[PDB]
């Protein structure tokens, strides 16, 4: 159950015109994935059991940008913090995440709802809870289930976020798009995921185990055959990534 936070009229007025000026930004500088990937760092951290971390605008200190599961996600910082400044009665927590939801719908992506009202935390999370792409389903379920708290559904769906963007050899090391239009959210990621392994496009080992987990790969194949539940499934899930330890 979410009971979201009361903001002022003024606050409420803020986040309208951030999310406008986030989109022309966002499209002009070709950063959706990486912005999407900023906020997702930013939530992903969150541990239910001490509820801990968290989409809590700590991702901007230099100490956890500095967690290696965080290489090039300073550029996203830098990148948004001339139009940060422009919101400056806007929390770096809402920031955030409404730059991410408004990369996945700047790219084609489902409209995910967004309630302002996060507060910015003083202390980062412990490194070391983000997912490894080396590893596989059990591991993913350690991640996302045990402490973000989300669902095996919640588990694919996001995995789908790589339907944008590409990895790079100088920041994880993987290099390369998961699909041939790495700036439009589709379902692409997960036709590619089935088809095997294509010349010029990237499969990690932890997409792979969603093909070969019994309740993962069902629903890599509804998304494959139906784009509008997935970006149904997708919507639902960010909506609770974003939402992680807020307004609960
Ligand atoms: C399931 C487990 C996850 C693993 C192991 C994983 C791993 C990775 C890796 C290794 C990269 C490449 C980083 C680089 O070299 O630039 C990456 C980027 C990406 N990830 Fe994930 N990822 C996962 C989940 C997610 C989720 C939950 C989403 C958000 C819904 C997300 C969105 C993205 C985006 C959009 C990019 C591309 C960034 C860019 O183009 O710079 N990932 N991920
Ligand atoms: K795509």
């Amino acid at each position: 159950g979410k009971s979201y936070p009361t903001v002022s009229a003024d606050y409420q007025k803020a986040v309208e015109k951030a999310k406008k000026k986030l989109r022309g930004f966002i499209a002009e500088k070709r950063c959706a994935p990486l912005m999407l990937r900023l906020a997702w760092h930013s939530a992903g951290t969150f541990d239910k059991g001490t509820k801990t971390g968290g989409p809590f605008g700590t991702i901007k200190h230099p100490a956890e940008l500095a967690h290696s599961a965080n290489n090039g996600l300073d550029i996203a910082v830098r990148l948004l913090e001339p139009l940060k400044a422009e919101f400056p009665i806007l929390s770096y927590a809402d920031f955030y995440q409404l730059a991410g939801v408004v990369a996945v719908e700047v790219t084609g992506g489902p409209e995910v709802p967004f309630h302002p009202g996060r507060e910015d935390k003083p202390e980062p999370p412990p490194e070391g809870r983000l997912p490894d792409a080396t590893k596989g389903s059990d591991h993913l379920r350690d991640v996302f289930g045990k402490a973000m708290g989300l669902t095996d559904q919640d588990i694919v769906a996001l995995s789908g976020g790589h339907t944008i963007g590409a990895a790079h050899k100088e920041r994880s090391g993987f290099e390369g798009p998961w699909t041939s239009n790495p700036l439009i959210f589709d379902n692409s990621y997960f036709t590619e995921l089935l088809s095997g392994e294509k010349e010029g496009l990237l499969q990690l080992p932890s997409d792979k185990a969603l093909l070969s987990d019994p309740v993962f790969r069902p629903l890599v194949d509804k998304y494959a055959a139906d784009e509008d539940a997935f970006f149904a499934d997708y919507a639902e899930a960010h909506q609770k990534l974003s939402e992680l330890g807020f307004a609960d």
